[PDB]
């Protein structure tokens, strides 16, 4: 389960990344903005779950998640988004473009664990 988190606040990539090693997901790599996340799926297409934030510089996540959509390889690759954009015109936006799962921010990290276990369990 190899799994790659994309968000450009350096203490929300460190409570996620705690909190799926909490659900034993200890393989994770992360990026911080949109154009190296692409880069990191399209070299390592055997990733297994995209989480991604919505706002961010260098390509944003609605930008990334229709662009993973739309290659051959991540047709059907799990995507969390995790954004702090709570009204229903983004989520609704952001289910069009692909997204299966939404998490709004903020959260406190018992929160954030009880979501995540949610849509991935324990591992
Ligand atoms: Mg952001
Ligand atoms: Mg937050």
């Amino acid at each position: 389960m190899k799994l790659l988190v994309v968000d450009d606040s350096s203490t929300m990539r460190r409570i996620i990344k705690n909190t799926l090693s909490r659900l034993g997901y200890e393989d994770v790599l992360e990026a911080e903005h949109g154009v190296e996340a692409w880069e990191k799926l399209d070299a390592n297409a055997d990733t297994k779950v995209l989480i991604t934030d919505w706002n961010m510089p260098e390509m944003n996540g609605l930008d990334l998640v229709k662009k993973v959509r739309s290659d051959s390889r991540f047709k059907e690759i799990p995507i969390i988004m995790i954004t702090a954009e709570g009204g229903k015109a983004e989520v609704i936006t952001a289910l069009k473009a692909g997204v299966n799962n939404y998490i709004v921010k903020p959260f406190t990290p018992q929160v954030l664990k009880e979501k995540l276990e949610v849509v991935l369990g324990t591992n």
